[PDB]
């Protein structure tokens, strides 16, 4: 019972980045938030202001989003890790479909009742 | 205070495996310890099964740049940093290589352990 | 005979995918199907919801003609059957230019309660 | 039960190809074994005479870990099964320099006589 | 004399494909014919329905270098043959493309056709 | 019946370039045969004379042939045509066991009782 | 280089390298030779090479296989011990029509037998189970003899240390499991995790999920289940509880455990009581090993 | 005492980029001050004739990663630090682009200017 | 004047590189000496720690070009130059690499000291 | 002198190219004409047949490098040149491309014409 | 300087390259002047319609901002009719599409003064 | 009438390429001898001075295909055909080459000299 | 007459380079030559250490045979002392290898008489 809970906020926040919803998105993220991602070209991000640029842009074309084995580990009544793989169906400039693939860490602490990303790290194609 | 406390049982692992000793690594990491890695290839390894190869079969100087931790609670943490490594290739010159880290600590019945870690870049 | 069952209601699955029916193909399909192929990136994908976005996307169409070449059936009982054959597709791009692909393809055949379905299927080169 | 067994008998697959034991990778398999493989150069190969030139030349001897990650298994009545796995092997090239590779892989067995052999097999990118 | 007859019905042929002539193509073919060519990506492909797809979806010289015939028999010959092909593409600028192809003709019923025939190259 | 002559015509063909048996090979050949292959460079060559280069100095290295898929074609009883696949898993410089696909193409003519090569067409990788 | 010259070869043993059977021909005997294949892996494994030949160089017990040379030729390495043919013990007491508290504690004899003799040598074993169990022959009371493998190690006197991460997860000791300093100790508890299965023929942990096997293994949680306990001696029940603590210093020691005889006494005492059905749980436990292990 | 009084000066400097005012800029920047970038090919290009060229010819988000500040005395510093940049391309997709850079200010007649400049190694 | 003293304690670091003299070097450069190179990968190192593993490890040539010198007051100073090296390849073929370098120098205690460079190219 | 005749067919011959006048060009060619160039992909082409689809396919400019003319008795010659083009591609990028020509000229019927010629690079 | 003559009038050869002054070209260049020059692909080019390619069509259609640097330009005075000047010339433009690029090319120019006028008998460039 | 003459002579070269006599070479091309080929990089090298290199530093099967003469009166004629060379590597393994040649033939004093030569395109 | 010269010094120059005599190198080339050439890598380099590592290193042990072509050579003449030539440099040599390469430079060589002598004040090479 412990892990749906961690599915369910995890399932919410990969529907704010679909949705483009930065303002959930912000929700649920903590201020301090640390991210490893490609975007980042290695280097290590802190804040919320760097992934706003990738909701104002960014994001009408379809695009499916599948999580493949997710791996949890639970921590205490409040701290949670969720491991798991991203899988991207979409249509590039020439209508083609394609897909992409990244391995994505996601590292939630309850803060007040609320589950929040404290760090996350993304590996793969962008 | 805690921090230093990540710190120091993570400078023992990187040694840990620098000297390939699997023992004491064994001890630091949880037999449910899952894995991203580019040895992996896109693919979550659980256990330390897929670890043991590189022990076995495997002059570098490591070096570590802006750690950072995340303290949740007195029983769990998590620390991200960037690990250089500069080596000598079998033609003899020194490269250098970088890979961005992430383990996950948790204190059990006293003693901080990886439930899991996520490496990037250099495989 | 049974062999020919076979050949049917595997061309039938092969129509279904080039009308782009999603509704026949999910007939013939078990609905915890199994699935390696290109599109998956080396990962094994579960279900129908995959298929889906070609379905609805791509599938819903200049002319097109496919071949099957070589095709293999093993009979495993009178409820399991398994056929592996090479497809050949001839199609446009853009502004054709003809251009033809090539995938070998396996498909495992259960037969559900007087019904033949698709548990598993593996495609490559795609 | 039934799954274990078929993970037995692949396990024992996986080990007789590994020790190079060609006579026992006999048995397991079905004389008129049909195959897909990049080895086969996306052709269909029928028979064990083609994966006879890997047992007698290559794996004839470094050290070799395998490891089998998120194994499915459909089991179509008491005489057919048919597994799918993703197969990572960790080796040395030369003078390794630690090498890893990844395939994916579907075993389709059948049990004849009391007895499980491959009559199907499917690989991709190895 | 009989060379000049596989070379008129081979020259009847390419024709009959340039124009985009299906019928008069089925009628020189025979319906158990086989091929090789790179649109069938290595596969040997068997009947007119793998042509089909070309006479009905697809400024073209075509010229044929070093034709060499061998007759076995009064039923029976294969020629083999360059074929230089100049056309434009989309771009408009001219292109040559060059293909070596082998037709094997057998006479029935009083009538050439091809019962196999191998290209190689231009795709 | 007549079509396992030109099989057995070709076999032995195929095994005369195996074991560089240029003897045999010449009695298998008309002295006037033509052959396009990628060795000759998209040229179209006559005689004998330009495969000897390979029967001398190209070939005690483990080679396994595989011929998938064979068509025949009879025309009369003096003259046929054989069409195939052949497969080679070879050994290189570095040991490692490869594979290589060529489209085979033979033109046999019965003189003298003895079928013989008047033209032969092969593609792929030489 | 030698061992191409003396010895003539025959068939397979085991797998893993390869075990067969061979004899020497100037002094004509059996043996069984380990043919270590020149590959590996590099290092680690010539270490392993190496400690393992020594330490069976220095095992010579009625109960353990003993080595006799360990020759290196060009692209193999051959190391002869003891030969034998006796199929493996947990396969051989199924096929017992007799199975008894007095049959169990024949064998815990031997195996602490072999056990004891080494720590006195200041080696410990760290991997018992099942699998390393043997019968010398099949004939009338063959002995048990203990498999030296391999992960082994040698001890200094009665110092406790950290040799690293090994065995079996259901054969692994909780001091182990800790991370916690170790010793000849870690042998016991296997034992003890061997009896349980000498009497009722199934585990006493185990758990799907081996984050949980391990805990109960960390935990001690073991408890002897009625009916198939009921019949059981309280002294079985009582060694059982001796090598099964938790903590190392207070588990019984192997010298210890060969006085006390709920073995030696109960072979004069104990239930001979022909359990079958715990004869076939074990059988089936087995099968499932050999395929699930 | 004085690192946010550098800071201050780079956010100037910052500023005037950004809104293309080479006045400002030329008042922030000694008349011989030298630069290696990407866009100098190698090159050391001396004043602000080069950089002319950008501020009469030009979405974007900026990010600045481990600032350091060295302080020389009462009359030079140097500051170094990572610059990130994430701008929308030709085909509106989201790049992003990494450049380490070092300024050396020296402070004449109470006013900080940029005596030397070094970027490298993206435009 | 003091220009040549900026091109001497430059000569005796390049020496000191060249001839692999840590001891050198390690007093030509402040402690807290932060660097950007290509052997750093885009990060920015701190001290000589980093530096110690490239003076553990034949004939080499190197020829600098067009030196500026930037003289900030008389305890700060900053040279910029391009420098050349041709060198040989285990193959031996003569090679030649460029390199863009700037020193920041600082008079402490009565002595000129790295306190960060800067390096593009090789 | 007899070098500028060569000279003259030959820049006839290169205007009746320019202007895509066919019917001058076969004039100035032998039916069975010869050719080795990079559009016959190798192969030795023979007559005016696969030239002709050159001609039905803005400013270009073309500069003849290095004309080396070898003469033959009084009714053959042969002149060897590097032909260098300057053009413009789609996006109107100037480009320039070499070209090494050899034209073989024979005098029948009082009349130089193009026997065989061979061309080399683009 | 006689060095800031020659600077003067090299400053004028590329002043009128810039603004495709063919006229001004002309009259600074000898009409036997010979170039090496990546656009004549390793050949020697003599005179003046090869460039006269490149002022028609390329440059005389500029009309974006080009800005060109001369970075230090070395001069070897020969007597009193002759000199030499290489330098290396870093071009500022933009391209096709509204993006900055900047070029680099290596240039000796090689001044000889006929009738008390400086002109160019040969050139040679490097890179692109 | 010539047309095996030619031959005689373009075999005797052959002969002397083969044999690296550079003697013979010299006696049957004119001084004044030009030649466009692969291995003067565009460029049109005069007289036998850069052949000499590869007659002084000099197993193989060479193959001509489809030779066409040109005479061209009494006194001069051309050949053009194609050379094919079946070679091995320092891999030691088969390779094989395509070259397009031309030769142009003139009779001096009742000798045939080569007075031009254009190779392409391989070495 | 004064084109023989201007030729004569040039093949004595190559001719030094082919045989890695840095000495008459030395002797025919000014103390402040300049130099534009591939291995400078885009920079003008000065004096004579740059190529003395060439002499030294690669020229010196050449034992292979090498064979120089100096193809279309153009001299322009400026004054009694000052001249300019320019050729194509074409080189047959062996490889590591003993397969035959070839490689080909255009080449710029500035000749000023000083001291009654020629000597080189600034050349400039293109290609490898």
């Amino acid at each position: 019972v412990r892990k749906q809970e961690i599915i369910k906020v995890t399932e919410q926040l990969i529907e704010a980045i679909s949705n483009g919803d930065f303002e959930s998105y912000t929700k649920m993220c903590d201020p301090g938030m640390t991210a490893f991602e490609p975007e980042a070209l290695g280097n290590l991000v802190e804040g919320l202001d760097f992934h706003r640029f990738y909701f104002e842009n960014l994001w009408s074309k379809p695009v499916h989003t599948t999580i493949l084995n997710p791996h949890i580990h639970l921590m205490g009544d409040e701290s949670a890790c969720i491991a798991y793989i991203r899988i991207t169906q979409y249509l590039d400039a020439g209508g083609i479909p394609r897909t992409a693939q990244s391995e994505e860490t996601r590292v939630w602490h309850r803060r007040d009742g609320k589950w929040q990303i404290v760090h996350f790290h993304r590996s793969g194609a962008p």
